[PDB]
């Protein structure tokens, strides 16, 4: 439940660590959509998986990011979920998954803004 | 688009003026979640329906709040909206609508405080 949606997010965070977006594509639906940055969206598995690669090699000067409180409003089909993270200072994003047939949650729709993207 | 989301808004804001939850669950999926304050959520049409009915007078309408800044992520099947309502102070939440077959987009997750909900 709100664990293996936690351990997926993880599994996607590591797969992006070791560069391998091969493994990391698995993870997203085929007509998903990511928010790269505001104003800017990829939408389809491939343009994705382009964004990671582009946004790669990019890092903060002095930066420790860390998991923190994370709400999940699960409605059977779909779920949405509100992470937050901590730089040292917080980033709320919301993240929306949806079952699969074969039982997996994939992403469909990634904003790691949240409603930061409005204002 | 964006708009008919926005009239389904309107739609709703209203049958609730009017009390006539009846035809507001026409909006609402089955399994629908809504997050009636922090620490409570309805699930399904009639834990929803009653909620609604029980926070008529909790809440005092009529306050029309103003429609601001809205986001919409597509993904397909799904599609998570970033509306911001304007007080005057502002209040930006975060609902997911899903097209049924019918090609009618339903609610179903309604979470008026957005990532609010984590802070």
């Amino acid at each position: 439940m709100e664990q293996q949606l936690k351990d997926i997010i993880s599994a996607c965070d590591l797969a992006i660590q070791n560069e391998d977006f091969d493994t990391l594509m698995n993870y997203y639906s085929e007509d998903a959509v990511l928010v790269v940055k505001p104003g800017m969206i990829a939408r389809g598995k491939e343009e994705i998986k382009k964004a990671f690669i582009t946004i790669a090699n990019y890092f903060n000067h002095h930066i420790v990011p860390t998991q923190g409180k994370m709400i999940l409003l699960e409605a059977g089909d779909t779920v949405l979920v509100l992470s937050q993270t901590l730089l040292d200072m917080e980033r709320r994003a919301t993240y929306v998954f949806k079952k699969n047939a074969q039982g997996e949650w994939l992403c469909v729709i990634d904003n790691s803004y949240g409603t930061d993207l409005i204002g």
